[PDB]
């Protein structure tokens, strides 16, 4: 149950809130934490120049000291007995060496951090993040460079709408495995959220109640088998790029569940980009990484 | 010559920049332009049920409707005489179709929105905008929403540092491209920057300079430009090109990359800048 972190280190500052929430969580639940790194110099290629001595004795002489940075960073946490495994990677392709680092490893989570620059505007991605969130196997738990709302909640976006049978099993993993951590924090405020789309331009108006016909339900179908009853599920309309983070908003919500099966989702994709709370991708296990 | 641009059209507002730089390039340079727009909706997805009869009426409806409303966008474009073509696909995968209707097509340019909020701040890409810009053949120009400096200056990056032919056939195709472009638009002004990062670090330093300053002159006078428009500065690109380009009075910068995707080396640099990015492929360059 999460307890395994791989946390994802940022080499262009020094604070590394990850680290800080891989903290707290370890405080909280436990499990062992990571600060891994890949670092790269340009150095390392133009054999024209150096001789294998000189860029391998700079290849390690980059890591060294870069782990020494982290060490430098993490002293407070170490000192005060918290278990830090730390690790500096050489690798060209950071996404590439996360994901190689979490499938070896042996992770249950990984942690990175995200910029927002101002209080209600979306958090900035960056390509490396895109690609941990659509190819990294592990859940991915974006960390937003901004202080948690003294009101926890966790918010689960379902994709209620498609009858095929492989969003069950990823809707149910969404729940338990934000019920079980929820508990284990706490706060334990979790809501629930569908979005469907009302079509608008043989009578249209049957389509509507239809749509809506099966997504009460089939939320609801959900709530009574995870105890989560009415008062903090929601099922709306318009479009899901809106619907859902809007309303993670008003909700005064921290953190947001979402779920990816297989680009992956531009459906989610426009769902994440609008976003100005904490992410956790949860893609379904059952699942392999290119 | 690029004279055949694919404009993407923002589904989420109705004023379309791309359009607009689009045309102000149609005005000075000539060329056709196409306003393309991907779109899906969910009511497709649903196999039960909908007969597939009214479920691709409902898709009609759909791509009819975005046809009215791109056009009523374009309109003021159109009636004065401007050739804006049409064209909505049907697709899930946004990225895809825009490359698919490139090659098809074969554009010259793509002209896509990025926002920016604020000044001195980064602009914001989005997920289809990264696909583009490393997985189209065509070169890319990210339009932000945001008017052009009062003093219109244009920016080439290019990787002088490290030794291969191909990165200096690259090299030369984002010069020339550029300036035979700005030429032909608004006579700004080119500017062209490198970045560059027993035992002794002391000549190392010295040596990557004095490789720079090579290159640099080796390249500049097949192109006539003065050594007043030159730069060659030390830190990494991912910092060094953005205070430049600020401080340079930059409105776009040129880029140059080769698939084997876009290396971290230079996405690090998209993503910290401040102004209009055009991505360059060396050509012939393949998508998947
Ligand atoms: C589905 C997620 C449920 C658990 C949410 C985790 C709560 C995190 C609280 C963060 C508190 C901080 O602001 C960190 C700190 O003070 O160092
Ligand atoms: C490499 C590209 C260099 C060519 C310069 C392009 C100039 C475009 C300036 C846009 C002028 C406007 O401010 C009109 C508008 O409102 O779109």
């Amino acid at each position: 149950m999460y307890q395994n972190m791989l946390v994802v280190i940022d080499p262009n500052q020094d604070d590394q809130p990850a680290l800080r929430r891989a903290v707290y969580l370890h405080q909280r639940i436990g499990g062992k934490i990571k600060a891994f790194l890949p670092i790269y110099d340009f150095s390392y290629e133009m054999t024209t120049l150096l001789s294998p001595d000189e860029r391998t004795a700079m290849r390690q002489g980059v890591i060294s000291q870069r782990t020494a940075w982290i060490h430098e960073q993490a002293k407070y946490y170490l000192n005060a007995g918290v278990p830090i495994e730390i690790k500096v990677v050489w690798h060209n392709r950071p996404f590439e060496a996360i994901i190689q680092e979490v499938i070896s490893g042996g992770h249950d989570l990984v942690l990175k951090m995200a910029h927002q620059h101002d209080r209600l505007e979306a958090v900035i991605f960056t390509p490396t993040d895109w690609h941990l969130l659509r190819k990294c196997p592990s859940p991915v738990w974006m960390v937003k460079d901004q202080p948690w709302p003294e009101g926890g909640k966790a918010l689960v976006a379902v994709n209620l709408a498609s009858e095929e049978p492989y969003h069950n099993a990823l809707n149910e993993k969404l729940v338990k495995e934000t019920i079980e951590l929820a508990e284990q924090v706490n706060h334990t405020e979790v809501h629930l959220v569908g979005a469907y789309p009302v079509t608008p331009i043989f009578d249209p108006s049957v389509y509507n109640d239809a749509i809506r016909g099966q997504h009460l339900l089939a939320m609801k179908a959900l709530r009574q088998k995870f105890g989560i009853n009415e008062n903090m599920t929601h099922v709306e309309k318009g479009l899901p790029e809106e619907v859902i983070p809007d309303l993670a908003e008003h909700l005064q919500a921290g953190i947001v569940v979402l779920g990816t099966v297989g680009f992956l989702g531009n459906t989610a994709e426009q769902v994440i980009d609008h976003l100005r709370c904490d992410l956790l991708v949860i893609k379904p296990d059952q699942y392999q990484t290119p």
